[PDB]
């Protein structure tokens, strides 16, 4: 099916870690299920009845672009990606919402992100306090690894002028793009 047939999973009264996992795995499956492991999704501006060049693959873990409440409840209920760098990118990472007390988070997130995005995680914890879960399309590209309690958690980019660990195509290049959200959810959880 395409994507607007997808109702994205508001997950933010889910704010115990356990049920949050169990929510989030749940979403993804039935994200792949609905719309298979390869998923366009923006029309093209080109020819406005196919789509852009921009394709999801679903055969793979979420990752987590982190956000502000007011940012979370904007894209979620309209389908959109926030760049969170400035170029347009968008910084994504499979470090999941209970790994990290939101500050740490910030911290992490300030080294990793420029400022001049839509999301600027710069001005402190309270722009990484909810998240967005997403599938990654094929322009994501890794940028580095961190290993927490002796396992590696990958960091990706959209755009932004990054570099990949070790143009012709049609896609959106904006502050806000179209783009499929899976679920959005808290980063303020309980154990």
């Amino acid at each position: 099916m395409t994507v607007p047939t997808w109702q994205v999973r508001d997950l933010r009264r889910i704010l115990r870690v356990s049920e949050l996992s169990q929510h989030l795995r749940q979403a993804r499956t039935d994200f792949r299920s609905t719309l298979s492991q390869l998923v366009y999704f923006n029309r093209s501006v080109v020819n406005p009845n196919e789509y852009d060049d921009e394709y999801l693959l679903s055969d793979q873990r979420l990752t987590y672009v982190y956000v502000d409440e007011v940012t979370a409840q904007l894209c979620g209920l309209n389908r959109l990606l926030p760049s969170n760098s400035p170029a347009f990118g968008t910084v994504a990472t499979a470090m999941p919402p209970w790994l990290l007390d939101p500050q740490e988070m910030n911290a992490i997130l300030q080294q990793s992100c420029g400022q001049g995005g839509f999301v600027n995680y710069h001005h402190g914890p309270s722009t990484n306090g909810f998240f967005l879960a997403i599938l990654m399309s094929q322009l994501f590209i890794r940028i580095r690894t961190d290993v927490i309690r002796g396992q590696g958690y990958g960091w990706y980019a959209r755009q932004g002028n990054y570099v990949e660990e070790g143009e012709t195509r049609e896609f959106q290049l904006s502050d806000l793009i179209h783009y499929p959200i899976v679920a959005l959810g808290s980063c303020h959880l309980t154990r």
